């Protein structure tokens, strides 16, 4: 099953309105199109995707791509194949400031809530929703930060120590000591999320907002048992999604995740070795990348002149991905 990818381009932020930026990004059907400003002789390079989200305008455009359809899209698909019994993953790749954590996390308000909320809501609404007492259900949640290949507890900031990313024998790598909470409801999840997100590593550089060099990695372990009187053996079925917001593609080393990502990515669209455990982000998430697991990826992108450089290179690393297949 090919790796699913979406590309989608937000509306000017401050910096580039404070730079007088036009837009060098054109979107129609699923084809993106990128101008270069600094040599506009050259034509203009398309690339093609499963999605091309134009959320350049405001939701008062027929046209804006919301919050809603982007996970209407290849959230709820991902959802579903949890249910199937697939494991699944999704993360957000992009330049820093570029949309990453709104379409993942986005503001809770205005229905302007991203892929996590809305597919956790989604979740226990579908889990409420049963009326086969055959069926009964568990939801266990993990949510962490990998910051300089450190990672952190982000449900549990009150312990210090940088868990140990372990290899088992014969399970696979796992973080060691990582918290993983039953919760019952969506509000219960929503609040270790709320929490979670204040836990995030800072940065003064980035006006002591969020680091732009964390990645944050929300697991949730989905298990559902099925009943019958007859035998009497329940069957179970486990799957693990893995929602994850990476740091800045170019906004114990600072950087090693990202740069060992791209090469995963490229390496994976090549053979169709891999060096998975050259960072903890990829070590992590081996089976997510060539393994056992159907997996998104939605690249987002800034539609600013003065950002050409980062933007292709986010569109060509997600035309990358696109050729990615993995075995399920
Ligand atoms: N689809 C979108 N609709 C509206 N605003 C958006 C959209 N994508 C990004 N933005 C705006 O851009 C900013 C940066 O996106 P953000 O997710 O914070 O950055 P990053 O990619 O670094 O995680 C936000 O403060 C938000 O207001």
């Amino acid at each position: 099953a090919s790796v699913k990818v979406a590309v989608r381009v937000r509306p000017f932020n401050s910096r580039e309105m404070s730079r007088d930026s036009k837009c060098i990004i054109q979107m129609s059907g699923s084809t993106t199109t990128i101008v270069n400003p600094k040599q506009p002789k050259e034509t203009p390079k398309s690339f093609s995707f499963d999605y091309s989200y134009w959320s350049h305008t405001s939701p008062e455009d027929i046209n804006y791509a919301s919050q809603k359809q982007v996970y209407r899209d290849i959230g709820e698909e991902m959802l579903q194949h949890a249910f199937e019994g697939y494991n699944v993953c999704i993360f957000a790749y992009g330049q820093t400031g570029a949309g990453k954590s709104y379409t993942m996390m986005g503001k809770q308000e205005k229905d302007q809530q991203g892929i996590i909320p809305q597919l956790c809501e989604d979740l226990f609404s579908r889990i409420n929703d049963t009326t086969n007492d055959n069926m009964s259900y568990s939801v266990e949640v993990s949510y962490m930060e990998i910051y300089c290949e450190r990672v952190r507890d982000l449900l549990n900031p009150k312990n210090k120590g940088n868990l140990r990313v372990r290899e088992h024998p014969l399970l696979g790598p796992y973080v060691e000591d990582l918290s993983k909470l039953a919760v019952t409801s969506y509000n219960d999840i929503q609040d270790l999320m709320d929490s979670g997100n204040k836990p995030r590593t800072v940065a003064a550089t980035n006006m002591n907002e969020t680091s732009s060099r964390s990645h944050a990695v929300f697991n949730i372990i989905f298990t559902q048992k099925r009943h019958d009187a007859e035998t009497n053996i329940t069957t179970e079925k486990v799957s693990k999604i893995s929602l994850v917001d990476l740091a800045g593609s170019e906004r114990a080393n600072i950087n090693k995740s990202l740069t060992t990502l791209g090469k995963v990515i490229s390496a994976l669209a090549e053979m169709d070795f891999i060096p998975y455990r050259d960072s903890v982000l990829t070590w992590l998430l081996r089976e997510n990348l060539g393994g056992n697991s159907r997996t998104a990826m939605v690249a987002a992108l800034s539609p600013a002149d003065i950002n050409y450089d980062e933007t292709l290179s986010t569109l060509r690393y997600a035309d990358r991905a696109k050729q990615i297949r993995n075995t399920v």
